[PDB]
């Protein structure tokens, strides 16, 4: 009954719409090891944009929050089955919203089709960037 | 064995300096509690300025680190011996740069002749706001 979860993301400038992520992610089943990919500058770049803080910067980060039992730094952008063996995961937490690579509509819809994806529920307003968007209208 | 360490703070837009603040007083000692107090939306505009988070997000954003044990939200500014014997404080952990009021230069004084102070250290070049200047340096993003 210990099941091992796999959540990944860049986790950018970490804020507590990750944090509260995290949180449903480790609270899955009563017993769980919640393993977190954070992924590269480089493969970031590439597929998103360039990234804030650096691997070792958001790797220390997550250090710090109490849900995070394994860390896999750098994860891989796609989710293979090969990778789920390896680690031994049970399932991989993220959001609903379809996850684009271009060309490639949803790099999770696989594992939602294999019965291997939980949906985690994103927090809205609570990102770094809107606690300064916050600063820059109380100034106004 | 077990000491118990009280970090205060505003803890305003929780931050890699902060939860290293946190750590480094969880760790003061091999056995501690760590008991975190964290700020009043009034006092801190009165004693400091502008708080971007209320004392609810700064409370709810301290729950998810891992060296927390206990928050008491809100607490007050000053500390006073009446609150340590209420908690059972051994040590107040903070940085050493003395922290001004109207009344005293250093609310943590008496603490520091006391023997019951921990000084912790800041990090620099990591705090939420600097993260955002590094964005519109290079605004590239
Ligand atoms: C690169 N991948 C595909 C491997 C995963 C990237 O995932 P991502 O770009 O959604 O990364 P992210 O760092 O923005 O999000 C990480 C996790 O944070 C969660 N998250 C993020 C922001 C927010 N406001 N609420 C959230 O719940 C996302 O749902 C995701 O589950
Ligand atoms: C208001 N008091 C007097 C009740 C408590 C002290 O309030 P404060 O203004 O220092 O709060 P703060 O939130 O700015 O910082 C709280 C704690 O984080 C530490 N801190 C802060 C910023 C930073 N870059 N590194 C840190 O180590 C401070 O030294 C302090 O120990």
């Amino acid at each position: 009954k210990n099941v091992v979860i796999y959540a990944d993301g860049v986790y950018d400038m970490l804020h507590l719409g990750h944090m509260k992520q995290l949180e449903q992610a480790k609270k899955l089943f009563e017993n769980t090891t919640l393993i977190v990919g954070v992924t590269s500058d480089n493969e970031t770049k590439l597929f998103k944009g360039q990234v804030v803080q650096t691997l070792e910067e958001r790797t220390e980060t997550l250090k710090h929050i109490r849900w995070v039992d394994e860390i896999i730094s750098p994860c891989p952008w796609v989710v293979t089955p090969e990778f789920l063996e390896k680690y031994k995961i049970d399932y991989v937490a993220h959001d609903d919203i379809p996850y684009a690579n271009n060309q490639k509509e949803d790099i999770y819809a696989w594992l939602k089709r294999a019965g291997k994806f939980k949906a985690t529920q994103r927090t809205e307003g609570v990102s770094t960037t809107d606690l300064i968007v916050r600063i820059l209208k109380n100034y106004e």
